Formats: structure tokens, C-alpha cells, sequence
């Protein structure tokens, strides 16, 4: 009988004695290490005294996994171990001061999306996650690439879109101090101002260029009549997506964006970061440039304040 550890959060920890002769799993219920599925594997000595992930059998257990997750779903444990099988296995080269991913089960849109948090003020609400968070900013992101698939609802190998994953990340996030007030001027409706606030206060889908939000874009009417307009933004970013097209990356403009090249769903996804001058991160490859022309789907901008005047 060998002495061992359960978990649910690597945080708070269990004393356990466990039969050798009995599997974890008839002993703890579904049980992992490091993400590889012991429930049906007998204890090995080389097991004394390591920490296993357990799915929750009582209500301690069950406490503690919300407050590190902020999850009830019982397959959330699983999805995750399951793909950290495999983003433990990924490589992560630090490219231009940032951490991204060796290209590997159409890893692609993960890579871009782990680029672009590196770079925007993003605070997320699931310990699990900004914990995870902190340590992929320091080089070791394979945990945080596990738990935006179980957080995404999304499988090694699944095909990712970046405006999506994103989106759904934002919604772990504290986003509450975000307003965006916006204005639509109909000729016979009239005029309307809306108030959006959260996600929908820092994501726009339409076009890729911010000061074409801020002039104003045309959208029909509830009459059928319109223009559209951004009044004020109050948020530490914004993101601004249209359909992958063609467009003029220009240095110092934009914080960063995606380009998606190929058909879609079964495509690939680069980044463009604007430092000191334009930098192209596709996986673990690097290249610069001064000036940028390509099929771009999704660009982020800084923000903090703005109040328009017109
Ligand atoms: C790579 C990938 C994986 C998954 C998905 N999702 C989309 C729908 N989702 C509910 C599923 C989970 C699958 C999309 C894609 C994908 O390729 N995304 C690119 C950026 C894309 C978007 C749009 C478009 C037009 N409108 N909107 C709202 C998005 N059009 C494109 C046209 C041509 C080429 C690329 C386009
Ligand atoms: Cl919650
Ligand atoms: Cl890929
Ligand atoms: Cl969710
Ligand atoms: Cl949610
Ligand atoms: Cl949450
Ligand atoms: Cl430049
Ligand atoms: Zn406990
Ligand atoms: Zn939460
Ligand atoms: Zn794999
Ligand atoms: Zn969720
Ligand atoms: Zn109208
Ligand atoms: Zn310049
Ligand atoms: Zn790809």
C-alpha cells in the first residue's frame, strides 16, 4: 500500500493510502497524472507520494473545483487532462520576446490567440485560468493552451477560429468596467443611441479598421431606412474583425492582428505584431518587415478613453 495525493486544483491537497492491489479508479473514481488517464492502471511504487487529479466524489471536492474553475460540468476535468496529453508535448519557443507554439495538430489559431493575450490587458476571473495565464507568460503555456480547448469546448485537432476562441475567453474575463455607447442615425427612423457593455463592448464584426468604427459604418435600419458610429469607448482594447480580405498593415497604427490564409476552416492562421517594426510569427517562425499587405481577419488596437466629436 503505497501513500499518495488527490486533488482537484493542485492547490489544496489530500493525504490518500491506496491498495496496491485495487486500480485508482476503484478506489478514487477517474483519476489522472500530468494528464495520461490512470483509472484503470494498478499503483506503481514509482506513484508514491505524487499528486493526482481526481473528478470530484465529494462536496469539499466539488467546492474547491468551482473555485479554481468556475465550472459544475463533470466532463470539464476530463477535456482537460485530454488535452494536456498533448499541449504537454508541444513545443513553445519564446519568438520576439513572446511565447508561441511549434506548428502541431492545427495548433495554429491557439498560437495566435496565445500571442495576442500576451499583449492586451486581460484579466481572467477562473483562478484556474490566470494562474495558467501567468505561467504561459513566462514560457511554460502548456497548461494555459489545455484549458482554453476544455474552457472552448474543443479538441486537439479541432479546427479553431481566433475571433471565436477569443470571444469565448473574453467571457471568463473581467470585462465589467468596459462601455462602448453607440450611436445610428436613420433619415426617417431618426437617431438611437445604444450602450453595450462586456464582450460586446470590445469586439466588432464588420471591418478591420478602427477609425472606420470610429466615422461610422453603414447598417440597415429597424425601418429599413442607416449609419452607424462609435459616441464613447471605454475599454483597455478593442477588437475589430471582417471576413479574411486583403489590407495594408501600416507600423505603430495597431497592437496586433490575424492573418488567415486558405480555405475556410481547414486554413492557417498567422500574427502581426507591431514593434519597432512589423514582425510575422507563424508558429516558430519569425520574419519582419517594414510595411504589411495581406489577408487579415482580425486587428486589435490600445484604448483607454475616447469620446468622439462629432
Ligand atoms: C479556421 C476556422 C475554424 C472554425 C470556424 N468556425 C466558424 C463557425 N463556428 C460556429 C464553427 C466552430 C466553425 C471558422 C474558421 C475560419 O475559417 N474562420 C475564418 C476567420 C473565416 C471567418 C468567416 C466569417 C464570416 N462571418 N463570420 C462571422 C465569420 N468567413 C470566412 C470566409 C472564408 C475563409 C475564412 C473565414
Ligand atoms: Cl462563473
Ligand atoms: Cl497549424
Ligand atoms: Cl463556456
Ligand atoms: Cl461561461
Ligand atoms: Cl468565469
Ligand atoms: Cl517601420
Ligand atoms: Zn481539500
Ligand atoms: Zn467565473
Ligand atoms: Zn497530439
Ligand atoms: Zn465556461
Ligand atoms: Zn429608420
Ligand atoms: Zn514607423
Ligand atoms: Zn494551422
Amino acid at each position: 500500500t503505497i501513500k499518495v495525493f488527490t486533488t482537484v486544483d493542485n492547490i489544496n491537497l489530500h493525504t490518500q493510502v491506496v491498495d496496491m492491489s485495487m486500480t485508482y479508479g476503484q478506489q478514487f473514481g477517474p483519476t489522472y497524472l500530468d494528464g495520461a488517464d490512470v483509472t484503470k492502471i494498478k499503483p506503481h511504487n514509482s506513484h508514491e507520494g505524487k499528486t493526482f487529479y481526481v473528478l470530484p466524489n465529494d462536496d469539499t471536492l466539488r467546492v474547491e473545483a468551482f473555485e479554481y474553475y468556475h465550472t459544475t460540468d463533470p466532463s470539464f476535468l476530463g477535456r482537460y487532462m485530454s488535452a494536456l496529453n498533448h499541449t504537454k508535448k508541444w513545443k513553445y519557443p519564446q519568438v520576439n520576446g513572446l511565447t508561441s507554439i511549434k506548428w502541431a495538430d492545427n495548433n495554429c489559431y491557439l498560437a495566435t490567440a496565445l500571442l495576442t493575450l500576451q499583449q492586451i490587458e486581460l484579466k481572467f476571473n477562473p483562478p484556474a485560468l490566470q494562474d495558467a495565464y501567468y505561467r504561459a507568460r513566462a514560457g511554460e503555456a502548456a497548461n494555459f493552451c489545455a484549458l482554453i480547448l476544455a474552457y472552448c469546448n474543443k479538441t486537439v485537432g479541432e479546427l479553431g477560429d481566433v475571433r471565436e476562441t477569443m470571444s469565448y475567453l473574453f467571457q471568463h474575463a473581467n470585462l465589467d468596467s468596459c462601455k462602448r455607447v453607440l450611436n445610428v442615425v436613420c433619415k426617417t427612423c431618426g437617431q438611437q443611441q445604444t450602450t453595450l457593455k462586456g464582450v460586446e463592448a470590445v469586439m466588432y464584426m464588420g471591418t478591420l479598421s478602427y477609425e472606420q468604427f470610429k466615422k461610422g459604418v453603414q447598417i440597415p435600419c429597424t425601418c429599413g431606412k442607416a449609419t452607424k458610429y462609435l459616441v464613447q469607448q471605454e475599454s483597455p482594447f478593442v477588437m475589430m474583425s471582417a471576413p479574411p480580405a486583403q489590407y495594408e498593415l501600416k507600423h505603430g497604427t495597431f497592437t496586433c492582428a490575424s492573418e488567415y490564409t486558405g480555405n475556410y476552416q481547414c486554413g492557417h492562421y498567422k500574427h502581426i505584431t507591431s514593434k519597432e517594426t512589423l514582425y510575422c510569427i507563424d508558429g516558430a517562425l519569425l520574419t519582419k518587415s517594414s510595411e504589411y499587405k495581406g489577408p487579415i481577419t482580425d486587428v486589435f488596437y490600445k484604448e483607454n478613453s475616447y469620446t468622439t466629436t462629432i
